[PDB]
C-alpha cells in the first residue's frame, strides 16, 4: 500500500484505490495502473520533473530502502495477476528488486524529488509507474 501526496492530490495504484477515491475522482488511467483522487489537506511530496534513471525506493516486505537503476519509462507486458490480464503496461519503469505485491505503493525517489510508485515485479523484477510526465499534479 502507499500513495504520493502532492498539492491537493492523493496518486495511487488504480488497483488500490478505495470507495472514497473513486468518488473523490480526478484521472484514472488503467493502462498505467493509476489514480488520483482529490484531498482536502495539502500534502508534502513534490514531483521530480527529470529523466533520471538511478534513485531509491521502498519495500514494505522488506521495510528498508534500496537505492536502485530503473529503466525508461516504457510499453511492457505484465503477467497476468488478480488485479489485471496479462497485458501491456505503460509508462512502467523496471529495476532490479525485491518485489511482493502488497509493496504495491511505495515511492521511488530520486535527487529531484517523487518519480512514481511500485506497481509490477517478482522474480527480483520490480516495476514503477511513472508520473513524472503529469505536469498538471503541480498546480490547480
Ligand atoms: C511489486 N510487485 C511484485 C508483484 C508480483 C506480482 C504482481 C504484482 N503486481 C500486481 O499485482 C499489480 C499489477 C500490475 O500489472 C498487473 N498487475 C507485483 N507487484
Ligand atoms: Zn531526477
Amino acid at each position: 500500500s502507499g500513495a504520493i501526496y502532492v498539492g491537493n492530490y492523493r496518486v495511487v495504484n488504480r488497483h488500490l484505490a478505495t470507495h472514497n477515491d473513486w468518488a473523490n475522482l480526478v484521472w484514472e488511467d488503467s493502462s498505467r495502473d493509476l489514480l488520483v483522487s482529490s484531498t482536502t489537506a495539502q500534502g508534502c511530496d513534490t514531483i521530480a520533473r527529470c529523466d533520471c534513471q538511478t534513485g531509491v525506493y521502498y519495500c514494505s516486505s522488506r521495510r528498508k530502502h534500496y537505492p536502485v537503476s530503473f529503466s525508461k519509462p516504457s510499453l511492457i507486458f505484465v503477467e497476468a495477476s488478480e488485479y489485471y490480464p496479462a497485458r501491456y503496461q505503460s509508462h512502467l519503469m523496471l529495476a532490479v528488486g525485491h518485489s511482493e505485491p502488497g509493496d504495491c505503493g511505495g515511492i521511488l525517489r530520486c535527487q529531484h524529488g517523487v518519480v512514481g510508485i511500485v506497481s509490477t515485479g517478482g522474480n527480483g523484477l520490480v516495476g514503477f509507474a511513472d508520473v513524472r510526465d503529469l505536469l498538471w499534479l503541480d498546480e490547480e
